[PDB]
C-alpha cells in the first residue's frame, strides 16, 4: 500500500491534471493543431477531436482519470465545449494552486470561486441576445438559420463546400417545419426523434425528410410485394424459429431417412407458424430476431412482405406512428393487435433497395434520407450535418444565443474585477482569480491564428473599456473584429454554461481532496 | 505510453517524411539508381519504380508512414507519377523546415502554400498546348501516338526493341479507335474494359484485338465440340456438385453393397443436373466455381461445350456482348435466360488451346490477344503494352500535354516569383519558398545525368529568360536542350496536375500536427 | 575563459542580487532579526545593520558585488535607508523576471521604470508636508524637536535611556542655535563641522556644547602652562626635529666621547629651535607631526605649552577661528604668523585632562563634549547621540516630512494603479508591476511583529481608500493605525527620496547587461 504525504498529494494531483490540460490546448481552436494517436496494434488515428484523444491515451493517475470523466460526462451535449472545457479546468487549477502557496486555505478557495460561478450565472441572461420565437413560422427569409449552418460548417473544417452547405441549410430547415414549441420560448424538438438514413452513390441534392418511417434494409425475398396499399403491419419480438423442448432428442447419423425427418419435422412447423400470420390478415411483416429461409419462401408464397433485422429503435416508432402492438411470438399473433400504413414500398436508393413506410397516424419521429458519393463524403456529410442539426436544437430548445470571440469573457473579468473589490478578507483573493482566469482564455485564439496573443489581449480590453461587449477576436479572420454580431461569430448560451459548469467542478473537487492511498 | 513534445515532434516528423524521400531520390527518372531490397524471409528484388520500393520495405516511424498514405493512394492512379510525387514531398518538406527555423507560425505556411498551389493551377493549362479531339481519326499517318509510344518506350527501358515498338504502336492504334467518345474532347473507353491475355510461343506481330470476348480456360475434354456455330450459351454462378443436408448421411465401410449404391445415388442427382442443361438445348455452357468429372463426361456425350472456372469479370463482359443471364444454379435455370454467339471456337496460340466467343452484339470491352516468346521476354512485353496504353489513357481522357525537362516547373518559379511580390508580409516568404521548391526539381536530372547541377540551372534559367515556355535538360540525351518539345520530352497533364496535388496534401498534413502518442 | 548565453545569464545575474535582497530583508525595520557573522579569522560579529552585514561578509558573484556598490555609496549619505535599500532592489527584481518570462524586451521594462519612477518622484511634493520655516526661534517650547529626537531613539533602542534622551535633546537643541538660515527655508548644518569628544568616568548630565574648539588630548608636559591667557597660537604642520643632512657624518664606537658630542649637537639644534619660537614670543605651538623629548623640555622653561598630534581637519577649525597661520617648519617660524585666542586652560572631564581653545574671531565649527559612565556605556551615548543629530541635519536641510509606517508606500502603489490606466502598449504593464512591488514592503514588517501580513494588507487597503492619507502600519506598537502622525511616525522626504533612487539604479543595472565573460 503505496502512501503519499498532504501539501504533496495536492500538488502531485493538480500537476496530473494540469498536464492533461496544456497537452489538449494546441488543438483547442477552429484551426486548432491536430493529434496523431498510435495504439499498440500500430494503427495510426489524426484527429482534432478532444473527446477522442481523451478515449484514445492511457490515462492511470488517479486525478488524471477524474478530469477525462469529466470530458466524458460533457461529451454527451457538446463537440467543440468539452474540449474548451478541459482547457478552462487546467486554467483555474494553476491560479489556486498559487494562493495556496501563500498558505491561504482550499476550504476559502473554493468558498470564494463558489461566489465566483454565482455572480456569472446572474450576468449571462443579461449580456445574452435574445431571437424572435417565430421569424414567420420561425424558418422564412431564411436569415438566422442559414448563417448558422454557414458558420458552424466554416468552424468545424472550413475548404470548399458551398454546394453541400445549401443542402445542408435545406435540410435544417426541414427540422424547423417539424417543431412545436414551448411558452416559454423553446421548442418540443428532439435528436432523438430525428433518425437519418445514408444510401451510397451520386449527388447530396437528393437528400430529403420523410413524415413517416424508412426502412434502410433491402428486405429478404425479391418476390414479396414492391408496393402494398393498405398495409396492416404485424410487429413480432422473437424469431420466427421452431418451438420445442431445450433437451434434444436423438436419431442415428447411420440412417439416412432419419436425419431428413428431424430436418423435415423442424420445417412443418415453420409452415403451420406462416399459415397462422396469414390467416391473421397481415399484409406485411417485422421480426426482430429473424426468419429462416424456408419460411421466407412461405411468407411469400402466401404473399407477405419480410422485414429482419429491424433493431429496437425504429420498432418503438413504427408501432407508435402506424398503432401496433408488439406481439411476442407466432402462436401469440393476434389480430387486433396489428397497426396500419397507407402504403409500404420498395424504393431504390442509389441503386440500393430501401422500404418507405408512410400513411402514419402519428408520427413524432421523423426520418432524414441522405444518398451520397462514395464512402468518405459520405461519412464526412452526415458528420457535417449533425454538427448543423445540432446548433440547431441548442437555438430551438433555448431561444437566447451569446458573442463569441473572447467577448463574454472579458466582461466578467471586467465586472469580477469590480465584484471583488466591494468583497471582504481572503474572498476577495479568490474571486479576482477567478476573473484573471477568464481573461486566460480568448488570447489563446489570437496565437492558434499567428498573431501575438498578448498585443491582441490588450487591444481588446481598450475596445472593451471605451466601447462595450461588441469587440472580439476571429481565429478565422486572424485579427481583432470591431463587432462580433457583423460575422456571424453568435453562440448558444449552452456552450458557455456547461462549460464554466464542469470547469468549476474538476478544479473544486482537485482542490478538496488532501489524500491518496493506493494498492 | 510514449509522449512526445509539440514543437519537437513538428521537427522530428518532417525529418522522417524527409528522410525516406531523400533516400528515394537518388532512384527518380529514367537512369536513376536501382535499390536491391532484401524481405524478412530472404527473397531478394532489385528494382527503380517507386511506389514499388515503398510497398517492399518497412516503414514505422508515423510521419513517414504518412508519406506512403500519400503513395498509395496515388499508385491506384499512376505507376510514374508516384516516383516524382514522393520527392516532390521532400522538396516542399525541406522550404517548409526553414521558414519554422525563422518561427514562422504553420497556419501561415500552410495557406501561403495554398495561394501558390492555387495559382500554380490556374498557370498549367495555359502552360499546356492541346492538340486534337480526332480530325481525320486519331492515329491516322500515326505521328503523335507513335510520338508517345516511341517516348514511353524511351524512358521505360532504353534499348533496342524497333521491331518492339512498330507493333506496341500498331496494337495502340487498334484500341484508339474504339473510343466510346465523351463531350468536348473526352472519350470513354478505359483500362477496366481493356483486357490482356499473354499465350506463349512465337512473335509479338501476332497478337490481336478482339471485340468479342476470349477465355483462357480450355474446352475439358476432347470428346467435346472445339468449335460452336450460332451458340446458345449458358452462364452458370453455383457448383455443378451434388447439394444435400447439413449432418451427413452414413453407411458403413463393412457393408460393401451399400456404400456403392450412395456413390451412383449422388451420381444420378449429377447426371439430372446435366440432363437438365441439355434439356434447355445450351450448346455452349459456363459454369463460375466448376462441372464435377461425371458431369463433364455427360456434356461431352451430348455434344455440350462446357466452360469451367472463369472469372467473375469476364463473366459480365459475355453477359452483356451475347444478351446472357448469369443464371445462380442448376434449380435456377429456366428457358429465357441464354445468351447468343454467331461462333465459338477453341483456336491454338503457340500451340496451345484458348476459346473464343464472338460476334456478339454490342460490346463496350475488348480483349487484346498478346501471343509470343517464351515467358520472361514476354511478361515485359504486356508490361511494355501496359505502360503505352496509360500514356494513350492519360492522352485520350485530356487532351492536353505540358513541357518536360523542367519547362513547366521552371515557368511557373519566374511567374510566382512576380506574383509572390503582390503579395504583402511573411505570407510572401510562405509564397515563394513553394516558387523555390519547384525550382529544386529540375537541376537533380542534370545530375542523374551526370552534369554539374548549379551551371545547368543557369544555363537553363537565360534560356528561360530570353525565350519563353520552352528549353529543357533530357536524361535521356544527357545535355541541356533548346526544344524540349523537339526531341518528345512532353509530358500529358494528368502526371503533372496529381503529383504537385499529392505533393501539397502530405506536406500541409504533416504541418498540421503537434502531437504523436504511442502505445 | 567562461562564456554565458543572453537571457540565462540575464537570469543568474537577476538570481544573485535577489538572493542578497531577501536575506537581507531578515533583518530589516526596528524589530528586525539580527545576524551572527564569524569571519576567516574566527572573529564572531552579531549586527541587524544591514550596510555592516554586507560589510563583514565576502559576496561573490559580480551582479551581487554591484549591489554592495550601491548600498557602500548609499551609507555614505544615511545610516537607516541602505538597509531598507537593499531589500527595495531584490523586490523590483522578482517582478522584473516575471515581465522577462511575458518575453518582454528589457529596453521596454527599463522604460516604464523611468516613467514610474518620474511620476513617484512629483508624487513625493504633493504628499510631503511642511511644518514651519522658523518655529517660533527654532527649537522653542521645542515639541517637534523633542519628538524626532525621542522617535529616533525609540526606534533605535527600545528600552530604558530617558536621562539620555533628555540630554540628547538638549544636545540637538544647542546644534539647532548653530544652523543657519536659507531662502528655501532650510537651515545649513553640516556634520563635517559637528564634533564630539568623549570621556569616560562621570554622569550624562555633564555633557555640553562649545562655541570654540576641544582638543581631547593631555597636551604633553605637566611642566607648560595648564591655562594660558591671551594666548598666541603657533601652528606647525613638521616635526619639532633636527634638520641635518642627509648624507650624514658617521662615528666610531671605539672614539667613546665623540659619540656624546654627536648626540649634545643634535640637541643644540633642537634647542636653538625651541629658543626662536620663544622670541617670537608664543604662548601654545601645535606641532602636527611630533614634538622631541627636549623641545619639550626647552619649551616648558620658556613658559609654552606645546601640542603633539592635532589632526588636519581639527587644525582647519582652528586656523579660521583663530585668525592663524600654518606654518611649514621651525625655520619658517616667523612672528605674525601666529593667532590669538583668549584663553587656553586644561579642564578635568570625568578626572581625565583636556584642553579647550576658546575666544576666537569668527568660529563656523562647534565641539560637543561628552561625559559617561565606562567604556561600552559611553560609545552607545555617542552613536545614540549621532543617529540623533543626523535625523536633525535631515529635518534641517529640508524643510519637507513624510509620513511612515508603508504610508508613502501604499499611496504609491494606488497612484500608479490609476497612472497606468491613462498609459498604454507594454510600458503599460511594466509600471503596473513596479506599482505591485511598492505594495511589496510594508507588510514584511507587519510579520517582524507577529501580525499576518495578508490581513494587515486587506485591513490597510480598505482603510486607505475609505478613509483618507497618513494610514499606515506600525511596527514599534504592532498594529494597523489610521493618522500614522500621532504616532509620530513622520520621516525626512530625503530617506524616501534616495532608497527609490538606488534601488531604481540597481534594478535598471542589472537589466542592461546581457553578458557576463568571465576569466
Amino acid at each position: 500500500t503505496s502512501r503519499n504525504s498532504g501539501r504533496d498529494a495536492l500538488k502531485n494531483n493538480i500537476l496530473a491534471a494540469r498536464t492533461l490540460a496544456e497537452m489538449l490546448r494546441s488543438s483547442l481552436g477552429p484551426k486548432g493543431l491536430d493529434k496523431m494517436l498510435i495504439d499498440s496494434f500500430g494503427d495510426v488515428t489524426i484527429t482534432n477531436d478532444g473527446a477522442t484523444i481523451v478515449k484514445e491515451m492511457e490515462i492511470q493517475h488517479p486525478a488524471a482519470k477524474l478530469l477525462v470523466e469529466a470530458a466524458k460526462a460533457q461529451d454527451s451535449e457538446v463537440g467543440d465545449g468539452t474540449t474548451s472545457a478541459v482547457v478552462l479546468a487546467g486554467l483555474f487549477l494553476e491560479k489556486a494552486e498559487s494562493l495556496v502557496d501563500q498558505n491561504i486555505h482550499p476550504t476559502i478557495i473554493i468558498e470564494g470561486f463558489k461566489k465566483a460561478f454565482n455572480k456569472s450565472l446572474e450576468l449571462l441572461p443579461q449580456l445574452a441576445t435574445k431571437v424572435d420565437v417565430s421569424d414567420l413560422n420561425s424558418a422564412t427569409a431564411r436569415d438566422a438559420l442559414k448563417k448558422i449552418v454557414y458558420t458552424t460548417m466554416s468552424s468545424k473544417f472550413m475548404a470548399e463546400g458551398e454546394e453541400l452547405n445549401k443542402i445542408m441549410d435545406i435540410v435544417i430547415d426541414a427540422v424547423t417545419t417539424v417543431a412545436e414549441p414551448l411558452p416559454d420560448g423553446g421548442y418540443n424538438v428532439s435528436l432523438d426523434l430525428i433518425k437519418i438514413d445514408k444510401k451510397k452513390g451520386g449527388t447530396i441534392e437528393d437528400s430529403q425528410l420523410i413524415r413517416g418511417i424508412v426502412l434502410d434494409k433491402e428486405v429478404v425475398h425479391a418476390g414479396m410485394p414492391r408496393r402494398v396499399e393498405k398495409a396492416k403491419i404485424a410487429v413480432l419480438d422473437a424469431s420466427l424459429e421452431v418451438e420445442k423442448p431445450e433437451i434434444s432428442a436423438k436419431i442415428s447419423i447411420t440412417s439416412p431417412d432419419q436425419i431428413k425427418a428431424f430436418l423435415d419435422e423442424e420445417a412443418k412447423y415453420l409452415k403451420d407458424m406462416v399459415d397462422k400470420l396469414a390467416s391473421i390478415g397481415a399484409n406485411v411483416v417485422i421480426c426482430q430476431k429473424g426468419i429462416d429461409d424456408i419460411a421466407q419462401h412461405f411468407l411469400a408464397k402466401r404473399g407477405i412482405l419480410a422485414v429482419r433485422r429491424v433493431k429496437r429503435s425504429d420498432i418503438e416508432k413504427l408501432e407508435k406512428a402506424l398503432g401496433a402492438r408488439i406481439i411476442s411470438s407466432i402462436k401469440d399473433a393476434t389480430p387486433e393487435d396489428l397497426g396500419y400504413a397507407e402504403l409500404v414500398e420498395e424504393r431504390k436508393v442509389g441503386n440500393d433497395k430501401m422500404v418507405f413506410i408512410e400513411g402514419a397516424k402519428n408520427p413524432k419521429a421523423v426520418n432524414i434520407l441522405l444518398r451520397g458519393s462514395n464512402d468518405m463524403a459520405l461519412d464526412e456529410a452526415e458528420r457535417s450535418i449533425n454538427d448543423a442539426l445540432y446548433s440547431l436544437r441548442n437555438i430551438l430548445m433555448e431561444p437566447y444565443i451569446v458573442p463569441g470571440g473572447g467577448a463574454i469573457e472579458l466582461e466578467l473579468s471586467a465586472r469580477l474585477r469590480e465584484y471583488a473589490r466591494s468583497v471582504g478578507g481572503k474572498e476577495q483573493l479568490a474571486i479576482e482569480a477567478y476573473a484573471d482566469a477568464l481573461e486566460e482564455i480568448p488570447m489563446i485564439l489570437a496565437e492558434t491564428a499567428g498573431l501575438e496573443p498578448i498585443s491582441a489581449l490588450m487591444d481588446l480590453r481598450a475596445r472593451h473599456a471605451k466601447g462595450l461587449t461588441n469587440c472580439g477576436v476571429d481565429v478565422i479572420n486572424g485579427k481583432i473584429i470591431d463587432d462580433i454580431y457583423s460575422i456571424n461569430v453568435v453562440e448558444p448560451i449552452r456552450v458557455t454554461r456547461q462549460v464554466l459548469k464542469s470547469a468549476t467542478e474538476a478544479a473544486t473537487s482537485i482542490m478538496k481532496i488532501d489524500d491518496l492511498i493506493a494498492a
